[PDB]
């Protein structure tokens, strides 16, 4: 549900070089999307700025960078908020607003959790942090879906 400050600090330390600049945070998000869209090319068309793109050219698009940055920034927001119940709930509310009335469904949203989790597990060094990010993202994405 929840992460301790120590856990957040450990996770952020590993992510520091992926998230230090706007360009890097954007590239981190694009990398998640490359994985998501390879697994679900039908999801490319869900995004207003990716209309017309396919699995063969989405990775090179300007549009994927727009979402890569929004996604990356929000993921770091969620992580930083993980030890503060009220701020985390604010982010979960924003999550629901971000995804309500969109082509993505509740089931597709929670169903994509393993893609995000496995991506982050790859970037983290300590097994305890790999375990932690899994618990956290599953919790967050279920909470967002429930409000949709
Ligand atoms: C915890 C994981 C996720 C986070 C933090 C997140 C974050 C965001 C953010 C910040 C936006 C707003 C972007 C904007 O300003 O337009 C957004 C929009 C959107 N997201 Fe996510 N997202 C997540 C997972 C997913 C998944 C799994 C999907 C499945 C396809 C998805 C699909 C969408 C769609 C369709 C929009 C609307 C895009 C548009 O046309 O403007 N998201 N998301």
């Amino acid at each position: 549900a929840v992460l301790t400050q120590t856990q957040i600090d450990s996770i952020l330390a590993d992510l520091a070089h992926h998230t230090d600049t706007t360009e890097h945070i954007t590239e981190m998000g694009v990398s998640i999307y490359k994985t998501l869209f390879a697994a679900h090319p039908e999801y490319i068309s869900y995004f207003s700025k990716l209309q017309g793109l396919t699995k063969d050219n989405v990775g090179q698009s300007e549009g994927i960078r727009y979402y890569g940055r929004t996604l990356g920034e929000e993921l770091i927001r969620l992580l930083k908020a993980a030890s503060n119940p009220s701020v985390l709930e604010e982010r979960i509310v924003q999550g629901a607003k971000d995804h309500k009335a969109r082509p993505v469904t509740k089931d597709q949203f929670t169903g994509a959790a393993p893609i995000f989790i496995k991506f982050f597990q790859g970037l983290l060094k300590k097994q305890e942090d790999k375990d932690a990010i899994e618990k956290f993202l599953l919790h967050v994405m279920q909470a967002i879906a429930a409000k949709m």
